[PDB]
C-alpha cells in the first residue's frame, strides 16, 4: 500500500537541502554522537559521586515514599505517583537505536480501529467550528523567534540578523511560493524561496524513564521503548519490524571507560523535528495570533499558569477524570490536516497561505542519525510532498493542531456517552459555532481544561453527571476505547499540565488540590535533557541559560507537595555521604551567581539587582526555557524576560503580511 521513496544522502535530491555552508554540511553528514552531559558547571552525569548519589536516593525515597494513586488513578497522600527508580539514567548516553519516522500513520490509525474521517456530520460541524472559533477574528503581533534556534533546512544558521532576514523575505513571498505550490511546482517554491524540503530528524533525550526493581532478583528493569527499522519505516508497518531498543548501559565500560553501577540506562531517544524555517515564519504569523485568541477569549479551556488558577474551575466540578492518549503525534490524523484546510477556504483564507499550511504538514523527513553506521536518508521526494507522519514537532502550529483535535475528541466523547440530550443544539454551523463558544467558555454542564493530549474533563451537577460516572468506570475496566479518533485512558495518577491532583479520603474534586509533582523536581535537577553549555558565551541561546535561578522558584512550584521537606532533607543528607559536602550551598552559591550574570541580559536590571520583581515561572523559565513550549506561553512571562530568550519581527512587516492571508 504505496512505500514511500527513499533518497542516500549522496542523492542530489538530498543534497539540494544542505546549502554551500560548513554549518548546513555538517549537519547532513553528522554521524551518530554520544557523551556525558556536563549536569552543572564542572558536574559530568556519570561522575562516580553522582552516581552513588543517584542510588542511594532513588532506593531511600521509593522504600520511604511509595506510589499513593488508588483503582481509579486518583493520586491521595504523599502526592507520590511511581518509584523514584526514573533517575538512574547514564545521561547523554542514548537506547540503541532510535526509531526510524513512520512515513505514514494510514496503517497505524487503521490497525488500532480508529476513524479515517469524521464519523458523523455533528462530529464534522464540530472540527469545523473549531476551526471557525480559532482563526476569525485575529490580531497581528510580531513574529517571536527563540535565541540561538536554527533556520534547519537548507541554512542551518544560528544567527539572529540572518534569521530576522529569512523570516521578512519569508513574510514578503509566501504568497508567491504558495502560488508556486498551487500550481504543483514545489521544486520551484524550494528553490527561490527556501519553502520546502524537508523536515531534519534531531533525537531528544527523554532524561527519565520508567525503571522498575524486580523483588525476585534484586535487578532493575528498564521500560522497553518500541522502534521501527527502516523498512517498517518506509511501508507504515506493512514490511520490517517493530522491536525494543537497548538500554543496557555495559557497553560504556567497554567502549569509553566509564564504569556503570548496577541498574543504570542508557536514556529513552525521542525523534524531534525542525522545520525550514521559510516554510515555518509564515505559519508562526498567523499561529501566535490563533494563541493569543484561544488564550483570551477561551481561556476557560486553554490558558492554564498556577496550581490555584487549575485548581478553581477543577473544585466547581462534581466528577474530574484525567484523560491519557496514546502515541499523540504519530497517530495524528491527516483528514484532520485536510478538513482544517478545507473549512480556511471556507472561511475566506488566501489558498496560497492554506496550500503553504498543508504542504507542512506532508512534507519529506531527514534522517540524520539514529544509530552508528546508520541514517543520512531523506524519505519521501520533496518534489511532491505526500508524507503522512502524523504531527511534525517543528511545524509552526503543532501545540494547536493537537489542542484542536483533542478538545473536540474529548467534547464528542462527553457528549456520546454522557450527553446525548445536548446533541439538538448542534444542528448546522451557525449553531455549531454558538454551542463550542459557549463549552469553551466553561458555559455548559461538560467541561474541559486542556492542552494537546493532556486534560481533564468535568462535569457538574445535571442530566450528564451520571453519564460522566458510567464513563469513568468505562475508562478503569479498559476493555472499550471511547472515542473512534485516538487512543484514550485514565491517567495512572492524575496530573494536569506538571500539577498533580491531590485527593483527599472523599475523592471528590470539590476538595481535591493540585500540588506540585516532586518527582518532576528531581528530574530537572538531576537528570537534565541538557549539557550546561559553558562554551556556549551568550547564555540567552542556551537550552538552559541561569540553572541556578530555578532554587529560587522551587518552594514556590513544589513546595505544595506532601513530602517536599522530606525529599530535600534526604538530598542533602545523600549529596553529604556522596560529595562531603551541603547540596543546599551549592545551590545557593549557583542562584548567587546566576543572578549576578542575569543583570548583563535584562536592560532595566542594575548590575547587581536581584531577583525582586522576577516571577515563579519567570525564574523556571529562564532555566528551561523548554516550559515556554509545553507548560506556558509568552503572556505569562514577565515583558523584559521574555526579550531575553526572544526577538521578533516587526508587527509592521505582520499587519502587513496577515491582512494579505486573512479574510477581507
Ligand atoms: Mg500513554
Ligand atoms: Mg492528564
Amino acid at each position: 500500500p504505496r512505500r514511500a521513496p527513499a533518497f542516500p544522502l549522496s542523492d542530489i535530491k538530498a543534497q539540494m537541502l544542505f546549502a554551500n555552508n560548513i554549518k548546513a554540511q555538517q549537519a547532513s553528514k553528522r554521524s551518530f554522537k554520544e557523551g556525558a552531559i556536563e549536569t552543572y558547571e564542572g558536574l559530568l552525569s556519570v561522575d562516580p559521586r553522582f552516581l552513588s548519589f543517584k542510588n542511594e536516593l532513588s532506593r531511600y525515597l521509593t522504600d520511604h515514599f511509595p506510589a499513593n494513586v488508588d483503582e481509579y488513578g486518583r493520586v491521595y497522600g504523599n502526592g507520590v505517583r511511581t518509584n523514584f527508580f526514573g533517575m538512574r539514567h547514564m545521561n547523554g548516553f542514548p537506547m540503541i537505536p532510535a526509531t526510524w519516522p513512520l512515513a505514514s500513520n494510514l496503517k497505524k490509525r487503521a490497525d488500532a480501529d480508529l476513524a479515517d474521517g469524521p464519523v458523523s456530520e455533528r462530529d464534522n460541524l464540530l472540527f469545523r467550528a473549531a476551526v471557525r472559533l480559532m482563526f476569525s477574528d485575529l490580531e497581528p503581533v510580531p513574529l517571536k523567534i527563540r535565541k540561538g534556534s536554527s533556520t534547519c533546512i537548507p541554512y542551518f544558521s544560528n544567527d539572529m540578523g540572518t534569521k530576522i532576514e529569512i523570516a521578512e523575505r519569508a513574510l514578503e513571498k509566501a504568497e508567491e511560493a504558495g502560488n508556486l505550490m498551487l500550481q504543483g511546482k514545489f521544486d520551484d517554491a524550494y528553490q527561490l524561496h527556501q519553502m520546502g524540503g524537508a523536515y531534519y530528524v534531531v533525537y531528544r533525550a527523554q532524561s527519565t524513564d520508567a525503571i522498575t526493581l524486580d523483588p525476585k532478583t534484586g535487578k532493575f528493569v528498564s521500560k522497553d521503548r518500541m522502534v521501527a527499522d527502516f523498512e517498517y519505516a518506509v511501508t507504515g508497518g506493512e514490511q520490517g519490524s517493530l522491536f525494543a531498543a537497548s538500554k543496557d548501559a555495559s557497553r560504556l565500560k567497554e567502549q569509553y571507560g566509564i564504569d556503570v553501577p548496577d541498574g543504570f540506562f542508557c536514556e529513552r531517544r525521542r525523534t524531534a523535528m525542525g522545520g525550514p524555517f521559510a516554510l515555518n515564519a509564515p505559519i508562526m504569523a498567523v499561529a501566535q495570533p490563533v494563541r493569543n485568541k484561544i488564550y483570551s477569549k477561551y481561556a476557560y479551556t486553554f490558558h492554564h499558569t498556577t496550581r490555584l488558577n487549575k485548581e478553581e474551575k477543577v473544585k466547581e466540578w462534581s466528577l474530574c477524570v484525567a484523560t491519557d492518549v496514546s502515541d499523540h503525534d504519530t497517530f495524528w490524523p491527516g483528514w484532520l490536516r485536510d478538513l482544517i484546510c478545507d473549512e480556511l477556504l471556507n472561511m475566506g483564507y488566501a489558498p496560497w497561505w492554506v496550500k503553504l499550511f498543508e504542504t507542512s504538514l506532508k512534507l519529506p523527513v531527514y534522517v540524520g542519525a539514529p544509530a552508528p553506521e546508520q541514517g543520512h536518508t531523506l524519505l519521501g521526494d520533496p518534489s511532491n510532498p505526500d508524507l503522512e507522519v502524523g504531527l511534525s514537532s517543528g511545524q509552526g502550529a503543532t501545540d494547536l493542531m493537537g489542542t484542536l483535535l483533542m478538545s473536540i475528541t474529548y467534547l464528542v466523547m462527553q457528549l456520546d456517552h454522557t450527553a446525548p440530550h445536548l446533541n439538538s443544539r448542534i444542528k448546522d454551523m451557525p449553531s455549531a459555532c454558538r454551542f463550542l463558544d459557549s463549552y469553551w467558555q466553561g458555559h455548559e454542564e461538560i467541561r474541559q481544561i486542556s492542552k494537546s493530549d493532556d486534560a481533564m474533563l468535568g462535569w457538574t451537577k445535571g442530566r450528564a453527571l451520571v453519564g460522566g460516572h458510567r464513563l469513568f468506570e468505562m475508562l478503569k475496566e479498559g476493555k472499550v476505547n471511547p472515542s473512534p479518533y485516538m487512543k484514550i485512558s485514565y491517567e495512572h495518577g492524575g496530573a494536569f499540565l506538571g500539577d498533580i491532583l491531590l485527593y483527599d479520603s472523599r475523592r471528590e474534586p470539590g476538595s481535591a488540590i493540585f500540588v506540585g509533582n516532586i518527582n518532576s523536581m528531581l528530574n530537572n535537577q538531576f537528570s537534565p535533557e541538557y549539557g550546561v553549555q559553558s562554551g556556549v558565551r551568550d547564555r540567552s541561546k542556551r537550552k538552559r541559560p541561569f540553572p541556578g535561578l530555578a532554587w529560587a522558584s522551587m518552594k514556590d512550584t513544589y513546595g505544595a507537595c506532601p513530602i517536599y521537606s522530606d525529599v530535600l532533607e534526604a538530598i542533602e543528607r545523600c549529596w553529604w555521604n556522596a560529595f562531603g559536602e551541603s547540596y543546599r550551598a551549592y545551590r545557593e552559591d549557583m542562584l548567587k551567581r546566576d543572578t549576578l550574570e542575569l543583570s548583563r541580559y535584562v536592560a532595566s536590571m542594575a548590575r547587581q539587582a536581584g531577583l525582586a520583581e522576577l516571577t515563579p515561572i519567570d525564574l523556571e523559565v529562564l532555566a528551561d526555557p523548554n516550559k515556554l513550549q509545553y507548560k506556558w506561553t509568552q503572556a505569562d512571562v514577565s515583558a523584559n524576560i521574555h526579550e531575553v530568550l526572544m526577538h521578533g519581527v516587526s508587527v509592521e512587516k505582520t499587519e502587513r503580511f496577515l491582512r494579505s492571508v486573512m479574510p477581507r
